[PDB]
C-alpha cells in the first residue's frame, strides 16, 4: 500500500506577513494519522486551532484566509502548495501572529524546510479524492474546472495587458507524473503591478511587500535588478496558488484542474461546488 506522511522533527522559521507587515514566528511539528494540516495561533489564550479545509475559508480577497469565530490565519496558499507538493498528509503549523510569513514569495523556503524535517511514513493507508465527473464554475470571463484523469495535471491561463507579455501565450501546463513540483513550480514568486499595490497600501494592506519578497512591475518593466526565475513565472505562480487552494480538500487529488483568469475566490467556489455534488467524487486507498 501507499502510506500516510508526517514530519520527523520540529522546525522553526521567521519572517514578515505580506499584507500585515508584522514579524511572525512559524513552527512545524509532526501529527498523528488522519489529522490533516492544522493551523494553530499559539499567541492567544486560549490557543485557536483551524484545520486547513475548504469549510474554514472566511475571506478570499487577494489571499486565502482561514477564519474561526473572530480569529484569522491569513495567506496559507504557498505553504499548502508545499505540503501538497511533498505529499504531507499530517502536520501542526503554530503561528505567533495572524499571517503566515511571505519569505521570498514562493514555496521554495517551505519545501526546503519540510525536507529539513525528514519524512515519517506512518502506519495507515494514504487517502486520495478522485474526480468522477466534470465540475466547473464561471464568473464573467473567468472559469475553473475539475475533469477526471488517472494522474494529477494542472493547467492555467492569464489575460493581462503589458509589454512583459508581448509575444507570449500566458499559458502553462504541468503533468506531475513527468515533471518535478520542486524544480518546475516551487520557485515562482508572488507578483504585483504598481497601481494594484498602491490601491492595497491605501486600504492598509500589502504592508510587508517589496522587491525582496515579490516581483514588482511598472508601466514598462519588472523593477527587480536580477530578473525572472522562469520565462513564464507569473502564470507558474497562479499554478502554485491553485495547488495550495486544492489541498483544502484535505487530501491529494486524482484528476485534472484548468484555470482561466481565476483566483482565490473562484478556486474556492469550485471546491464547495464539487464537495456539494457527492456523485462527482469518492475517497480511495491502494
Ligand atoms: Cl508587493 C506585492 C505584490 C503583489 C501582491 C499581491 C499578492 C497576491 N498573492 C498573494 C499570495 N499569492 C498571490 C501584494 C504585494
Ligand atoms: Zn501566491
Amino acid at each position: 500500500m501507499i502510506k500516510q506522511r508526517t514530519l520527523k522533527n520540529i522546525i522553526r522559521a521567521t519572517g514578515v506577513g505580506l499584507h500585515s507587515g508584522e514579524k511572525v514566528y512559524l513552527t512545524l511539528k509532526p501529527a498523528p494519522v488522519d489529522t490533516g494540516i492544522v493551523f494553530s495561533r499559539t499567541d492567544l489564550d486560549p490557543v485557536v486551532e483551524i484545520p486547513a479545509r475548504a469549510e474554514n475559508v472566511g475571506e478570499t480577497t487577494m489571499s486565502t484566509t482561514l477564519v474561526k469565530g473572530d480569529v484569522k490565519v491569513d495567506t496559507v496558499e504557498h505553504l499548502l502548495s508545499a505540503m501538497a507538493g511533498l505529499g504531507i498528509d499530517n502536520a501542526y503549523v503554530e503561528l505567533s501572529a495572524s499571517e503566515v510569513p511571505i519569505m521570498d514569495g514562493s514555496a521554495g523556503p517551505f519545501v526546503f524546510l519540510i525536507q529539513s524535517a525528514g519524512l515519517q511514513e506512518q502506519e495507515a493507508a494514504k487517502k486520495f479524492i478522485r474526480i468522477k465527473r466534470e465540475v466547473s464554475v464561471e464568473e464573467g470571463d473567468k472559469r475553473a474546472v475539475f475533469v477526471p484523469f488517472d494522474g494529477f495535471k494542472v493547467s492555467f491561463e492569464i489575460d493581462f495587458d503589458h509589454p512583459v507579455f508581448r509575444g507570449r501565450t500566458q499559458q502553462a501546463s504541468v503533468d506531475f507524473s513527468s515533471t518535478s513540483f520542486v524544480k518546475e513550480v516551487s520557485r515562482a514568486r508572488t507578483f504585483g503591478f504598481m497601481r494594484d499595490i498602491e490601491y492595497l497600501r491605501s486600504q492598509n494592506l500589502a504592508l510587508g511587500g517589496s522587491v525582496e519578497n515579490a516581483i514588482v512591475v511598472d508601466e514598462n518593466r519588472v523593477l527587480n535588478e536580477d530578473g525572472l526565475r522562469y520565462e513564464d513565472e507569473f502564470v507558474k505562480h497562479k499554478i502554485l496558488d491553485a495547488i495550495g487552494d486544492l489541498y483544502l480538500l484535505g487530501n491529494s487529488l486524482i484528476g485534472e484542474f484548468r484555470g482561466f483568469k481565476s483566483g482565490h475566490a473562484l478556486n474556492n467556489q469550485l471546491l464547495r461546488t464539487l464537495i456539494a455534488d457527492k456523485d462527482a467524487w469518492e475517497v480511495v486507498t491502494f
